[PDB]
């Protein structure tokens, strides 16, 4: 079941709060925001390896605004960049995704998709793909996190933080 | 069980002609219509995706003709720019598809293949396949339509409009 | 069963000759022979229209005899300008094939691998999918011949005969 | 069901050593080294058909050693070209697997991952794939020797040899 969905070999279950005797009724809140922040950094990491290797759409995102799609910055000031009428269409999008298609206040985590469209039908199975998720997306949290400090801390975003050979502690 | 499956979550069963509480016998028709109708115009949407975005061929469609494939329009007059000899060939061979292989008379659906040559196994995850390619079908419906309305009324293809930026009525 | 797994519906059961019931013992191994050329010929259409497309792999096949890939003709005499050291790289190797690791003495046809590596367990649509590899095996057989013999009748390869606009018979055609 | 899944066609089960009742104790052991040593030499003989098609990474590997990748010879001596700070990235990173991911104290061979993500539950169709899994590691640890021999014993690498026509036995 959802509760022995997050254990693992090296640490077991962790718990250095005691906050699943002291909040047991909020786990499945809390199960379900674990799994929405790694899925969102999951996908914010795999999306900042194709900023920085300067994968682009090529064309404009926004011709009247003379703003093209390598015209954006690869690192924190990306988003920045994006006009405020364009943020308007991913809050729309996704408002109608977060509220109706796929939405977040259903705490089960699965929604009609599968794992790549497929039900996973041995419970050792499907129960070890979901600890997996779990796993890449904790990795994954303080993962674009150590990303975000690495360049408001720098000033350098990822690409010639390699060229300059600025990993140097 | 087709009776339930065009009724989908935000809107339930739908029918302000009140054609289920209506006409029974008909509705396996008026299904295998919606159906029809739905997968003809998904592949219509997509097709006027590709044919804006300049995908073509690379060579020609009629040397006799002298009719390159970058030769025909991407719009509504892209079918009338093929020679009748060209039409023909799409004509004779949909009816071997429409009447021996795919035939149209069987208001099931399911001819030989399946999602992707299989079965789903799973009358839950089925019926909600079952569910997306009605509801994709029926915004197709609709997608189609609208792109051939301001087809004509703007006298532009979707290629030429994105092109002057024309976006409000 | 095997006996019923050739027929679909525009014609069902197809037999002229009538050995269904005259010769029912040497069905087993005629089916086998069926799907082995359906086989054979369904690689050999891909393989012309490969051919024909001018899909090459960018190299020699033979340095030792000045022979680019691209040197080779794309129509019935192609393997006729592959050198003998070469066929017989092919006959070895397809004679370990055909003798050993796919046995054709296996008149099933069911070496070790599934559909893309799946045992299709639903039996209706197993059956369907042995349908499609059967029919599709006899259109190429029709398709393989065909195509040949429209090559030794225009002096011509596939590519040249769309180049020309030959596709009308100078000498009498039959096709779908 | 480990003591039947090396077992093929025309050879059967083969021991000259006759190890089989010689030891039948060892065997959980001898079959996890034969099975690891088949998945590390499958992804070798692949990996010099890599090296020696030039299919190279498009940059540099060592910027530092002003060493980029189509400068690594593609033959047995593309690993002493790496510099010794760059594979000890790449010994402290197996470390990881053989010892806490995917540990080879594990005799089974069997982790979390199956055949392309699939368990399967046939038991032929399994052990035909697990049989596969051997014979093709078998074929690999006597292709990639073959493969290292014949470069040392001729000096050339496989792109060298190939080009030079140097295929038939004609020196030895
Ligand atoms: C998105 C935030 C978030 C949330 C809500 C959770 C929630 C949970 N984790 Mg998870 N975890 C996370 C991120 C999160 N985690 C990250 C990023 C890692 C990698 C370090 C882990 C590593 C981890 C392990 C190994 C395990 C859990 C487990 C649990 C469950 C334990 C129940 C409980 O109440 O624990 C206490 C509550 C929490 C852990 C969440 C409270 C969030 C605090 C208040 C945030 C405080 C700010 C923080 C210090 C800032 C760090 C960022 C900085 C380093 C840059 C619970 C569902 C256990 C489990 O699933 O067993 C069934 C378990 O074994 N977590
Ligand atoms: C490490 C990578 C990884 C892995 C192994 C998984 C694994 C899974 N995902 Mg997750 N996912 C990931 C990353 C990953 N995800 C990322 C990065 C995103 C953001 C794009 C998502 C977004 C996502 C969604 C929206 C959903 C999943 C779901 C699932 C589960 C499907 C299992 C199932 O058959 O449900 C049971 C099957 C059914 C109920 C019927 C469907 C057939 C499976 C555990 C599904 C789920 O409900 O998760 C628990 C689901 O809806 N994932
Ligand atoms: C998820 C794991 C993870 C990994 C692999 C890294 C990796 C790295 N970090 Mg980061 N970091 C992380 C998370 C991670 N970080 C987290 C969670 C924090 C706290 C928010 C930091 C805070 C941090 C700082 C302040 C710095 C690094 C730096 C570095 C680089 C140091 C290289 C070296 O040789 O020493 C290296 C790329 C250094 C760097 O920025 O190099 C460019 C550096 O100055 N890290
Ligand atoms: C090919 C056209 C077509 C047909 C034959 C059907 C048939 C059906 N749909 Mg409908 N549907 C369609 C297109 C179609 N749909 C489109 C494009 C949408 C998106 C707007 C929908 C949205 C929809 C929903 C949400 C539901 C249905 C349902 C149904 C079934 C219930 C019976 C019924 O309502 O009869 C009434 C008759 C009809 C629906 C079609 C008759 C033809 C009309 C009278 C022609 C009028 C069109 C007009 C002249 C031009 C269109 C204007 C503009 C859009 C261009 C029936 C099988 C229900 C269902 O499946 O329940 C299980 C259901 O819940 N449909
Ligand atoms: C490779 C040769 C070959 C062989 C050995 C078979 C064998 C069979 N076919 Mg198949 N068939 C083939 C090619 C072949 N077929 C081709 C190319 C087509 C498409 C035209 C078909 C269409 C077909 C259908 C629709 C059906 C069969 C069926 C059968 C089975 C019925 C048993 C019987 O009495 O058949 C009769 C015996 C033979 C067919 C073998 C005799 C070979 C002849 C005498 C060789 C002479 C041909 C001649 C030179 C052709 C010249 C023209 C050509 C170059 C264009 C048997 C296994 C039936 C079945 O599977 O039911 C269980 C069935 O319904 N066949
Ligand atoms: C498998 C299906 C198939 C298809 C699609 C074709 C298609 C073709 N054939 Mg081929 N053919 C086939 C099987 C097929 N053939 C078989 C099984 C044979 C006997 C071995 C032939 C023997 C053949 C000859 C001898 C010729 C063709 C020719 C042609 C071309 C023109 C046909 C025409 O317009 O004549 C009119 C159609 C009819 C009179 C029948 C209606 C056309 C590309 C001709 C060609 O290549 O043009 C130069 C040609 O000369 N075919
Ligand atoms: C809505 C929908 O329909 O979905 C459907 C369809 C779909 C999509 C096909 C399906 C699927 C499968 C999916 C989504 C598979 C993809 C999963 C994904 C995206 C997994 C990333 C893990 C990243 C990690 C662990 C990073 C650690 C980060 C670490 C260790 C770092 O140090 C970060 C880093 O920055 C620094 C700090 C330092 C750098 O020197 C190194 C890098 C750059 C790395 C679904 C989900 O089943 C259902
Ligand atoms: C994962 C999943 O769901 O399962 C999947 C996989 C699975 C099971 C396989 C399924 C299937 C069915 C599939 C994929 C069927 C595809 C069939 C296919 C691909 C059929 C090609 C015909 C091309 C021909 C006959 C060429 C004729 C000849 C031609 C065109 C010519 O000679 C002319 C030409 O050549 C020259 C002479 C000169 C050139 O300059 C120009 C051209 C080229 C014009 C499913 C159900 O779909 C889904
Ligand atoms: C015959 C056969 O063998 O099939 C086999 C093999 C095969 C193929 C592998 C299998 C499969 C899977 C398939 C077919 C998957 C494909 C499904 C498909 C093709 C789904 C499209 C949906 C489009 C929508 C909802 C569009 C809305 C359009 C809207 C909302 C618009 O506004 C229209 C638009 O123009 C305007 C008006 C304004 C623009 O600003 C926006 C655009 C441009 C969009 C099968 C089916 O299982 C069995
Ligand atoms: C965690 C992220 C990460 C960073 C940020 C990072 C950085 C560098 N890598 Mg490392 N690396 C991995 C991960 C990371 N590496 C992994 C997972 C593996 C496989 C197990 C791996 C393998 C090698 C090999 C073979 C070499 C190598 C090198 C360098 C060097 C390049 C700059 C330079 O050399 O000027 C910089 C410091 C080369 C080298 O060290 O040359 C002296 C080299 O030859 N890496
Ligand atoms: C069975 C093999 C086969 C051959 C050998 C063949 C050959 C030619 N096709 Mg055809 N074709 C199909 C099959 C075959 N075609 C199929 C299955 C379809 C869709 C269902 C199809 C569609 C179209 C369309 C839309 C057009 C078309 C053309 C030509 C013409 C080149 C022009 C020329 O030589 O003048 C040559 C002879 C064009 C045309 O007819 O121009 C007057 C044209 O517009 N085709």
């Amino acid at each position: 079941s959802e509760i022995e969905l997050g254990v693992t070999e090296p640490l077991g279950v962790y718990d250095p709060l005691g906050w699943l005797e002291s909040e047991p009724e909020a786990f499945e809140r809390r199960r379900a925001v674990e799994r929405k922040h790694g899925r969102v950094a999951m996908a914010a990491v795999v999306g900042t390896i194709v900023h920085n290797n300067h994968i682009v759409f090529d064309g404009y995102l926004s011709p009247s605004n003379n703003l093209k799609f390598s015209d954006i910055p690869t690192g924190v000031d990306g988003i920045r960049a994006i006009p405020t009428a364009g943020l308007a269409q991913i809050l729309a999008f996704f408002a109608l995704v977060e509220l109706a298609w796929m939405p977040a206040s259903k705490y089960d985590g699965d929604y009609g998709v599968g794992y790549f469209g497929t039900d996973i039908k041995d419970p050792e199975e499907k129960a070890r793909k979901l600890n997996v998720e779990l796993n890449n997306g904790r990795a994954a949290m303080m993962g674009i996190m150590g990303n975000m400090v690495a360049e408001v801390l720098t000033g350098q975003t990822m690409y010639e933080q390699y060229a300059s050979g600025h990993i140097s502690p």
